[PDB]
């Protein structure tokens, strides 16, 4: 009784596509491009080489390309009704059938779960997700005898290999296991194998895995009390805001198996109600992911993330189209599809094409947003403050650990202006799929640099990373939201605390995005309040992008560059210059992509200002030679850092005009600096312009009245903060 | 008798413009933008502050902005027939008249010719060129009494100040003097003052200047026996190919006064035949300058050049429109005008707009080109070799000294792919008009780093710059063309020699851009043959752009960074790693803007391979932290460096696919290495792909027969080289 195809491309979908071909431009353009790709591969023949290589290498790239081409051939067969596509799928499947059973585990030994076609089970699982879709498309074209042999000798052994033979890969809450569960589930659905479908949804019972078993990136395989399978992978790593705990680079990857397998489940097993699971989180998570991109569509590089990954990727084409068709037809998704310029060649892609043709498209709104972390939304979060039409974007990370790929960077932030990074989060130390760089895999410096606290724009105590850079400790902890208030577009404030990163120390960081009179643009205000039980060394880095223009302090230029320290990331920084503050406010200004920036920070006379450059202890040139300025405050117990980051003016090498190149800050001053209250006065060099930010530190309640005095003057307000103009 | 205006905007021009307004989109759009700009400044008022500042500072930027706005107000007055513009010009001129006479020499003392309005006479001259045009536009609106006072108390004294009172500025063959000559000449022509007109054309008679005195940038003020004035500035620093000896950044700046003053001379003194002068060189030089830009229209950064200067600049808007109107109406110039998206608000800009409306536009062809240097084309040259549609561009500099801004860089090259710099020429050390960077003026490191040989991709002998970095030596010498042959678009070759850079050493460098079977793209072949009479240390830098991917040799990574040397630029390089070749060919690959590149060079086992990084002894962060690889060959007399630079493959962080990431070179071998003949064998990996280049070094005659033997086999050809496929 089951029709084929039916999981993703459906028979009713084929009919409708055919009726519309020639009058759906984005679809017609995709079809033509895909037809040319597949026809090219058909001319080259069928190559199924004996495994051997890591990423970037021939056997990896060939087997990878085969999976993409098979899924494309399948939809081409159905849409065009042209058997050359089916014959190619059939021949290729049988060539795999003739080699796969005789293969020995991948000869490369790095993976905690060595694959057969690829170095790791993750890529074997990618292959099966894509190939299942091809099989659904040729299932009726094949004879019963042919299906029986493929299922017995190719598909069933393959599905076992990436599941019951490698439970350490398959049975976790992790993007790996989501790929594995989907692979097993997609082929199960095509075949009507109820055992495999149950294994996909619920995992393996009694896996026998030992205590403390880890993956290659330092993460635990299993967590006590945690379920396995697809449904557990929806329930645990997504918050109620649709925020995926590994961060957006990983979320981007995981959306393919999440949304493909959900779509398949919706079409074949509607009683599962997969698109309702956890209050509709999968569909919601698509809007959330799109909001975690800068003005160019590039995902913010939180935790292990390669820069340049964006919503133009194949996973976001898939996610946008599926969310459009199976969700409530959000017309904002249509504008993303138009930017992508392609669609899936299936029912969901057609629906997007027709939505565009009918003039339904609306601009995707990028707004200030609060995202909770943890399954129940109580394990910290991430906040994005935006000004104007994405004119300025502040990303503040007060999240949980983030699994194996997570960084030791409680309360870090990064800053963007219209697609240009100004203060960065480093991302990963890996050149993804570039064979010549460690087989395209994680490099040693991902651990030694990238993940360490000193690499991030946040507080480092005693040259030690948050939670001593120990996964097993960090994974128990998260920062805590104090408050989020972005209702006033001119004055948006978020605040969070962290008391476990350094036991005996409390960090309370408040960030604001503020437009006020005297300034050409909004500025970022950063208040980092530190309470401790002992005198420590505190470092606060700012990793800035651009060319240094000016400072209001002197600094030394050493004749030779030495590393800043010996451990925990400090071995990777060259000491490029050492300054002493001239007064209460120190300034550093730079030029990046035609715009000037100024960092102003409240300094004491014993502060050290360290110019740094990344690149020490990097024998393979695995790290970028980016710079930073670190404020070091020695022998200090309780302290409050106060900083402003301004954007002003411009420079063009065409006109040779430099405009508004100086700061407009006259003075920043702490007026009150106690446990209960923090008050910062901001004086704008614009003649007469003064503002006062007051924070109540010990009670967040929006209806709580506060009464303080500053120089004999009473200030009275309700709620955790006030911003006032001083006249 | 003389009409006003008539120099640049003419009265028949004004009538034709008014008849066409509203049906000439590029002109209509420009008029609207300029109207809004001038109307804004009129609302702000008239400010003529007491001069104090360097470039980027308030008084410099305000007086500069006034000159641009006055010239815009003048054409607006005429075109729109609206006396608001004329009244603004009058009021501003009278405000200048009230202050100028009482002003003392600019108080900044860092110009060899301090101005009055500005720190230097160069900028006073800019002001007068622009204001002259405005005066022409309001001449009839003013009363005779008003003109008399302006002329007596502002214009005549101004013109004298920048000329007869500062002959050291005014009477040279130099871009400065071209601006000074045009300033005096433009105001002379508006006024009908024969004295000033002659002074402009023919210079100051008996100037009394010392021969051997220097300007602040280290070049000679005056050359014995050399004429002065506008005509001398056309005859002397332009070659017969329209190449301006100072290089394209400076040529760009000089075109404004050259073409503006030439246009005024054409309209007011047609008997001068200015557009025929030196065989039409001024019109020709516009094409030449456009040919000295990369695929994005950015000028190659030869000699003192700021990167990002482009044909979108105000000077090239001006040059393009004038050359179109007064030259032979070359329709290729119309495509540049379309990219610029604006035109001059005058007769020439009208002619461009009409050319575009009538569909005359044709694409500007960027070709391989040989440019001679020196007034008679015998003082070396510059070669540009291009492949395909600016797919790859090699720039080879074998020029004369280049006057004061020239670099010690005989036979250096740079390499570009579709607007991306792959191997660079550093350009200047100066942040043009950015006050915070030493007043926007040349920095100390422009002499200590930028101009030195070690900063360039060319031979350095015994850690010493060409000509010992002395202007008085280098200014007497030039490299010599051996041959240029670009007729075969697959195999283009240029060769030059230099024997005075290091007395007792001969450098013979041959560069080729070669497309052959077995390579996806054209490659650069570089043969640097060196003959000497002592054993020396030879250094060969390659300043590459991008992320290091791979080497075929081991290298050390020191625990601290030390400077590479003590003098002549080596004090600005950190030694970042030291390698020794493993074989006959050493390889370095990198990734830049999505593409891979491989440098392969013939090494002896005693060679040292130095990774370097610019930035030592740079206390104010005036230098970029770019990298290089230096080949160092010690204790060597005669040697030949052979290198290939390939472009291959692609990387995308969206798809995460790395394609064709390895070199296709199997080997390069020197088959013959004598004074008379050089032969280089290139084997591609494809196997069956082998090529041989043979150079005859002591006879360039295209009809001379050569017979040689290599490995027992006879090779016979005519002319200075042969490139043959070995079968
Ligand atoms: O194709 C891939 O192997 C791949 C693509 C994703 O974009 C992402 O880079 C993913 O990283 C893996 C990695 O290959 C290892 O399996 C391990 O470190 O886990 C990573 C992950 O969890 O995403 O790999
Ligand atoms: O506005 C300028 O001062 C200016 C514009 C040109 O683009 C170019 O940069 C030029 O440089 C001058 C410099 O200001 C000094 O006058 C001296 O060093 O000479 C340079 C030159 O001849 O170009 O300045
Ligand atoms: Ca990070
Ligand atoms: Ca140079
Ligand atoms: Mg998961
Ligand atoms: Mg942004
Ligand atoms: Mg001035
Ligand atoms: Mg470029």
């Amino acid at each position: 009784a089951q029709e084929h195809p039916s999981l993703i491309l459906t028979k009713a979908g084929v009919e409708k596509i055919r009726a519309e071909l020639g009058n759906i431009p984005i679809f017609d353009a995709t079809l033509e491009k895909v037809k040319a790709e597949v026809d090219a591969e058909i001319a080259l023949g069928i190559d199924t080489p004996l495994p051997k290589d890591y990423s970037g290498g021939y056997t990896h790239e060939r087997h990878k390309r085969n999976f993409f081409i098979l899924q494309k051939a399948g939809v081409l067969y159905q849409i065009l009704n042209d058997e050359k596509y089916a014959l190619y799928i059939k021949d290729m499947l049988f060539q795999y059938e003739g080699m796969y059973k005789d293969l020995p585990v991948h000869p490369q030994t790095r993976s905690y779960a060595r694959g057969k076609l690829f170095w790791q089970c993750l890529n074997d699982s990618n292959w099966l997700v894509y190939v299942s879709q091809a099989y659904d498309c040729v299932y009726d074209y094949l004879s019963k005898k042919e299906r029986k042999q493929l299922e017995k000798n190719l598909f069933r052994p393959f599905a076992d290999y990436i599941s019951i033979e490698n439970p350490q890969f398959y049975n976790r809450v992790h993007n790996h296991s989501t790929w594995g569960n989907a692979a097993v589930g997609m082929i199960g659905l095509v075949m009507g194998d109820e055992e495999l479908i149950q294994r996909a949804l619920y995992g393996i019972e009694d896996d026998g895995l030992p205590i403390g078993a880890k993956d290659n990136d330092g993460g635990f395989i299993k967590v006590e009390g945690q379920k396995a399978g697809f449904l557990a992978n929806i329930d645990e790593p997504f918050s109620p805001d649709g925020y995926y705990t590994e961060g957006p680079y990983a979320q981007r990857y995981a959306m393919y198996p999440f949304l493909i397998f959900a779509e398949a489940l919706h079409n074949v097993r509607p009683q599962q109600k997969i698109f309702e699971h956890k209050d509709g989180v999968l569909l919601k998570s698509v809007n959330t992911l799109l909001s975690l991109s800068d003005a160019d569509g590039e995902f913010f590089p939180l935790n292990d993330a390669q820069k340049g990954m964006s919503y133009h990727s194949r996973e976001l084409v898939t996610a946008v189209d599926i969310a459009y068709h199976y969700g409530n037809h959000n017309p904002q998704l249509l504008s993303i599809a138009e930017e992508q310029g392609q669609v899936l060649l299936d029912d969901s892609g057609l629906a997007v094409a027709l939505g565009i043709r009918e003039g339904k498209s609306e601009d995707f709104q990028k707004k200030s947003i609060k995202l909770s972390d943890g399954a129940n939304g109580d394990q910290g979060g991430v906040a994005i403050l935006r000004y104007g039409n994405e004119a300025m974007t502040l990303v503040y990370k007060y999240a949980a650990q983030g699994l194996s790929h997570g960084h030791y960077d409680k309360l870090s932030f990064s800053l963007y202006e219209k697609g240009t990074e100004i203060l960065q989060d480093y991302g990963l130390a890996r050149f993804v799929n570039i064979e010549q760089k460690g087989g395209g895999n994680y490099l040693k410096e991902n651990t030694t640099w990238a993940k360490q606290t000193i690499a991030h724009n946040t507080l480092v105590q005693n040259e030690t990373s948050h939670f001593e850079g120990k996964y097993e400790v960090g994974s128990q902890h998260h920062s805590e939201l104090y408050f989020f208030d972005a209702s006033n577009p001119e004055v948006q404030v978020v605040s969070a605390k962290e008391q476990n990163a350094y036991p005996g120390t409390e960090m309370h960081r408040t960030m604001a995005l503020i437009k006020t009179d005297g300034f050409e643009k909004p500025f970022v205000l950063d208040i980092l309040r530190v309470g401790s039980n002992a005198a420590n060394q505190y470092d606060l880095p700012f990793y800035f992008k651009g060319q240094v223009m000016q400072t209001n302090f002197d600094f030394t230029t050493p004749k030779s560059l030495e590393p800043l320290g010996s451990d925990n990331g400090y071995q990777h920084l060259w000491s490029e210059g050492l300054g002493q503050p001239k007064g209460d406010n120190s300034q550093l200004s730079w030029l990046e992509n035609g715009r000037f920036y100024t960092l102003t920070t409240a300094t004491n006379n014993d502060d050290e200002l360290h110019f740094v450059r990344i690149g020490a202890n990097d024998p393979e040139f695995n790290l970028r030679r980016d710079a930073g300025l670190i404020i070091r405050r020695k022998n200090t117990k309780n302290t409050t850092f106060v900083s402003i980051l301004e954007s002003h003016g411009h420079y063009s090498p065409v006109s040779e005009f430099s405009v508004n190149a100086n700061s407009s800050i006259s003075k920043i001053e702490l007026m009150l600096d106690t446990k209960e209250y923090t008050a910062v006065l901001i004086d704008a060099k614009s003649n007469t312009e003064q503002t006062l930010l007051i924070l109540a530190n010990e009670n967040k309640n929006v209806n709580k009245e506060h009464i303080i005095e500053i120089k004999g003057k009473e200030y009275r307000w309700t709620g955790p903060y006030q911003f006032i103009k001083i006249n």
